[PDB]
C-alpha cells in the first residue's frame, strides 16, 4: 500500500466511514447496498447427481464445471438437487472474493486482491440503481452538469443500465486496464439478469483488479488512461 487501504466491512459503519473520509483514509460516502435497486419497478433444475454425505466429506464439488445451469449462466435455486451444497449460487450467497479498497496514484480509489484469486473465479457483483432509458438520459445530463470525474454506469440489458454513482457496493471502485485481469459476466438469478466481475487469470495477492471499461462518455477532451500496460491504448474513450 503506497496509499491507504480498507476492507469491505469498513463500509458497514457509516459514522466511522464519514470520519475516515474526512482524514482521506476511505473514499467519499455513497449508499452501500446489497442488491440492485430498480429506480422504476419492472412489470428449473440442472442434471447434477446429488452428492452423498461421503462425497461431500471427500471434497467433491456440487454443481461444478459440467452443471447445465452453470453453462447456461443461470444460478441454481434453493430447489437444486444438491441443496445447501450447490456451488452455483454465488451471487445469491454473496460468495465474493477477499478484496480491499486502495488509493491508486492517478485513477482514484481501486480494488486489490487481498489474497491470491484463482483464475475464472467470482469477485463481486456490480450492484447499483437500475435505470431505464429515460432515467439514464437524465442522469447522464446531471452528472455532466455536476462535472463528476468518475463514471459508474454499466449496461445490463435493454432498458436497464446500472448506475452505482449514488448507491452501490465496493465494485464501483473497479478501474479500467488495457490489459485487464477481470471481466464482467451476466448471470440470471430467479429470472432476473445480474452482472458480476470474474477473474480471467490468477490474480496474486496485492494486485489491483481491473477490467475493460468501455462506457461511452461525452467530454471536451478524451479521458487519458493511466493503466500503465505496455499495450495501453492511451484513452478510456
Ligand atoms: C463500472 C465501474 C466504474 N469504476 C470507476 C472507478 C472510480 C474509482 N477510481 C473512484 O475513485 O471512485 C471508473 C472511473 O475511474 C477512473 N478510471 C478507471 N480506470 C482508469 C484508468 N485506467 N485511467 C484513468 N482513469 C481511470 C475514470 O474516471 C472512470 O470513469
Ligand atoms: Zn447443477
Ligand atoms: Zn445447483
Ligand atoms: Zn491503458
Amino acid at each position: 500500500l503506497v496509499g491507504p487501504s480498507c476492507v469491505m466491512d469498513d463500509f458497514r459503519d457509516p459514522q466511522r466511514w464519514k470520519e475516515c473520509a474526512k482524514q482521506g483514509k476511505m473514499p467519499c460516502y455513497f449508499d452501500l447496498i446489497e442488491e440492485n435497486v430498480y429506480l422504476t419497478e419492472r412489470k428449473m433444475q440442472c442434471e447434477c447427481t446429488p452428492l452423498s454425505k461421503d462425497e461431500r466429506a471427500q471434497g467433491e464439488i456440487a454443481c461444478g464445471e459440467d452443471c447445465l445451469n452453470r453453462l447456461l449462466m443461470i444460478e441454481c435455486s434453493s430447489r437444486c438437487p444438491n441443496g445447501d451444497y450447490c456451488s452455483n449460487r454465488r451471487f445469491q450467497r454473496k460468495q465474493h472474493a477477499d478484496v480491499e479498497v486502495i488509493l491508486t496514484e492517478k485513477k482514484g480509489w481501486g480494488l486489490r486482491a487481498a489474497k491470491d484469486l484463482p483464475s475464472n473465479t467470482f469477485v463481486l457483483e456490480y450492484c447499483g440503481e437500475v435505470l431505464d432509458h429515460k432515467e439514464f438520459k437524465a442522469r447522464v445530463k446531471e452528472y455532466a452538469r455536476n462535472k463528476n470525474i468518475h463514471y459508474y454506469f454499466m449496461a445490463l440489458k435493454n432498458d436497464e443500465i446500472i448506475d452505482a454513482t449514488q448507491k452501490g457496493n465496493c465494485s464501483r471502485f473497479m478501474n479500467h486496464s488495457c490489459e485487464p485481469n477481470c471481466e464482467t459476466q451476466k448471470w440470471t438469478v430467479n429470472g432476473q439478469l445480474r452482472v458480476g466481475f470474474f477473474t480471467t487469470k490468477l490474480v496474486p495477492s496485492g494486485s489491483e483488479l481491473t477490467f475493460d471499461y468501455q462506457f461511452q462518455r461525452y467530454g471536451k477532451e478524451a479521458q487519458k488512461c493511466f493503466c500503465g500496460s505496455a499495450n495501453c491504448r492511451g484513452y478510456l474513450g
